[PDB]
C-alpha cells in the first residue's frame, strides 16, 4: 500500500489532576451526598494515578459560581488547547522531516469542541500550512476518533497515489475534557447518579503524518508502516457509550454493557483483520500473544479485558498502561501517544520476554460503539 | 479519473415560510427596537420569497419562555431532521440503483447540530446500510459543507481505485437551522446588531452518490461525471463568517466584507479550475459564460456578484435562483438541491440561449472563509 508513518508528536498540558483533584472541587461546589460519595469512591481505584489538564484545580474555568458554558469552554480550547495541537503537529512535521509546504491533507478530530471555523483552521495557519490544504475534521467518534482519522488518512492519502501525487497528510486529535469537570460534578450532585467521567479524562493532543510514499525522502524512513485496518458497528449500541451537547459542554453516556461490548469485540475484528493480510504476515506473527498492542486505554477494565480475551499479558499493552496510569484517558488524543510511547527504549525493556515485536495492532473504541483496528510494522 | 454522480435526493420538510413568518415570532417575544426594526426589513430585500422549515411559527420548541437549549435543538434535529436526511438518501441511492449493502463510504456534513453518535450513524442504521461502512462526518464548514463532502468523496473514491475496489459513496448534507430563530432573535433585541441569519437561513437535507465506477457494467447511467475540483482559503477571513457554538446553539457570525471577499475570490479560483483540466474540454467550454453554474446561493449578492465578476446572466445560474427564491439557504444541503434541480426539465427551459451545457461548474463559500468549486460533465 505504500503507507507509513514517518513522524509522531505528542502535547500533554503542563498540569496534573492528582485523585483529590474532584474532591477539592466536589467539597467546593456542592455538598456531601450517597451518589457524589459513590463517584469519589471509584476515583480511587481506576488505576489512574495523575490526569494531564490545562490547569489546577483553582482554574478561574472552573471557579466560577456555575459551571462554564458551551461557549466558555469553546474559549478555552482554543486559547490552551489550540497551542497544545500546533506544538504536537510541529513535533510530527519535524520527525517527518517536512516543511508546512508538503503537507497534502490534513485530517483532525476532537469530541470536545465545536466551532465553523473548525479548530484545525486554526492550527493549520498557526503552522503556515497551504492556502489550498485540503481539511477534513471529524466529529460524532470521540474515542476512537484517532485511529478513525488515521483509516480516513490512510484512504485519502491512497486517492492521491491513484493519481500518482505525493501525500503527506498531518493525522491530529485533540482533547480537552477536564474543564468539563463542574458540569458532571452537577449532574453527579443533581441526579444522584454515578459518573465516572471526572475520574477517567484527561486533555492531550497528539499527531502523526501519513505518507503514502510517492516522492518520499528515498531510502525513506517512517517508524511504522501501515499495513491494515478493520471498522466496524455493533449494533444497537448507541446508548452504551455517548457524549451528549448541552448548554454545558458534552454529557458523558456510559452503560454497564461497555466492558463485555468492547471485549467480546476483540476476538472477530483481530479475525477479520488478520484474515485480510495473512500472506503478509510471518508465520512468527499468528496470535494475538504475537503482536504489541497499542490499545486505548478506556479504562482499567478494558485493559483486563482484552488480557482476558486475548491471552495477553499486561506487558503485551506496556504503553497503553503507561499512557493510562500516568495521564488518564485523553479520547482520541491518547492513540497516537501510546504509539509514540511503545518505540521509545523505556518500553522496549518492559517487553514480553524481552522481546520487542515487529508488528503492532492498534485499537480503540468509541460512541456507535464503533470499533476501530490498525496492523503497524514497526521499523 | 472515472468519478461520477449516479444519483441525488432532496427532501425539504413539510413547511414553507414567508417573510411574516420572523414577523410573527420577533412581535411575539421582543419589543420593537431599533436593531430588530433593521432586521425585519432586511428581511424583505432578500429575494426570498419562501424559506423551508421543520415547523411553523406555532412549533412548540420556539415558544417556550426561553429560546430552545443546544441540547433541545438536537432532539429536534434528530426528531425532524434525520428523516429528511434518511428520505434524501433513500431517493439518490434509488437513482442510482443501489442496495444498501452496495455503499462502501459515507460522507456526511451539517453545523446544526453535534452528537456523539453523529446524526450519520443514525441515518446509516435506518437505511440499513453495513455495519462495516466507513463513516466520515465533516464539522466546521458550514456553507461550503456539500461541495467539501463532494471532494472528500472524491478522494475517498480514488483510495479504493488504487486498490482495485468498487466505491459507491453517499454524500450526506443536512441542516436544521430554523429552529434556531429565538437564539438570534434574542442576540438582535439583547445587542442591538443588525443579525440577517434569520432572514436567510432554511431546513433541508440533500444527497448524492458518487461512484468511483469499478464493478459497473460498460455503458452505466450518470448524472454528472465529476472531473475535478479546488478549495482555497481566503487569507484573513476567519472573523468575517463563522457559527459560534452557544448554550443556545451556534451563534451566525456574519461581516459585511463577505459578499466583497467571495466575489473577488470567483475569478482567480475559476481560472485554476479551468487550467487544472482544459485539456480535457472542447473548444465551446473555454469561458465563464461557456459553462452552466451551480452556484450556493448564500445571499442574494453572491449570484448578482457572480452574475458581475465572471460576466453572466441570471439564467447560468438558474437552479441557484430557483432554489434561493423558493427554499432559502439551507447551507451546505442547497447545492446537491441546486444540481438535482439543474437537471430538470423547467430548468432545461430557461437554459441560456436554449443551449443546456454539458460542463457544470459547482461554487460554495463558507467560514475559513473556504472556497469550493468543482468541473462537473454532465450526461
Amino acid at each position: 500500500l505504500g503507507l507509513s508513518i514517518t513522524g509522531l508528536g505528542v502535547q500533554y498540558p503542563p498540569y496534573s489532576l492528582g485523585p483529590d483533584a474532584i474532591d477539592i472541587l466536589s467539597k467546593r461546589y456542592h455538598p456531601e451526598s450517597p451518589a457524589m460519595k459513590k463517584v469519589l469512591a471509584i476515583n480511587r481505584y481506576t488505576g489512574i494515578d495523575q490526569r494531564s489538564s490545562i490547569g489546577n484545580p483553582d482554574h478561574p474555568l472552573v471557579n466560577k459560581p456555575n459551571p462554564p458554558t458551551v461557549k466558555e469552554l469553546h474559549e478555552v480550547f482554543m486559547s490552551d488547547g489550540v497551542p497544545l495541537a500546533v506544538e504536537a503537529s510541529r513535533k510530527a512535521m519535524a520527525e517527518a522531516r517536512l516543511v508546512p509546504a508538503q503537507i497534502t491533507h490534513m485530517v483532525s478530530t476532537t469530541c470536545t469542541d465545536s466551532a465553523n471555523p473548525g479548530y484545525d483552521h486554526y492550527v493549520a495557519k498557526e503552522l503556515g500550512l497551504s492556502d489550498r490544504l485540503e481539511k477534513v475534521l471529524l466529529h460524532g467518534i470521540g474515542c476512537s476518533g484517532g485511529l478513525a482519522a488515521l483509516r480516513t488518512a490512510a484512504n485519502l492519502c491512497l486517492g492521491h497515489t491513484a493519481r500518482g501525487k505525493p501525500a503527506r497528510i498531518l493525522v491530529l486529535a485533540l482533547e480537552v475534557s477536564t474543564t468539563m469537570v463542574r458540569s458532571e460534578l452537577e449532574s453527579i450532585d443533581a441526579l444522584q447518579e454515578t459518573r465516572i467521567g471526572i475520574a477517567l479524562f484527561s486533555d492531550c493532543a497528539s499527531a502523526v503524518i501519513l505518507s503514502n510514499g510517492i516522492g518520499e525522502a528515498p531510502g525513506k524512513p517512517a517508524i511504522y508502516d501501515l499495513l491494515g485496518w478493520e471498522n466496524r458497528v455493533i449494533p444497537d449500541s448507541e446508548h452504551d457509550l455517548g457524549f451528549d451537547v448541552d448548554p454545558m459542554g458534552w454529557k458523558v453516556v456510559l452503560s454497564p454493557r461497555v466492558p463485555v461490548l468492547a471485549k467480546a469485540s476483540l476476538q472477530p475484528t483481530y479475525a477479520d483483520l488478520l484474515s485480510s493480510l495473512q500472506d503478509q504476515l510471518p508465520s512468527s506473527y499468528q496470535k494475538p500473544a504475537d503482536f504489541d498492542w497499542a490499545m486505548h486505554p478506556g479504562g482499567a477494565t478494558i485493559l483486563s479485558g482484552a488480557e482476558s480475551a486475548m491471552g495477553l499479558t499486561p506487558e503485551h499493552m506496556r504503553a497503553s498502561y503507561d499512557r493510562y496510569i500516568n495521564h488518564g484517558n485523553s479520547s482520541s488524543a491518547t492513540i497516537f501517544s501510546v504509539l509514540n510511547r511503545l518505540r521509545e527504549k523505556d518500553m522496549d525493556a518492559l517487553a514480553p520476554g524481552g522481546k520487542v515485536k515487529e508488528y503492532v495492532v492498534g485499537c480503540a473504541f468509541g460512541p456507535g460503539i464503533n470499533v476501530e483496528m490498525c496492523m503497524l510494522k514497526r521499523r
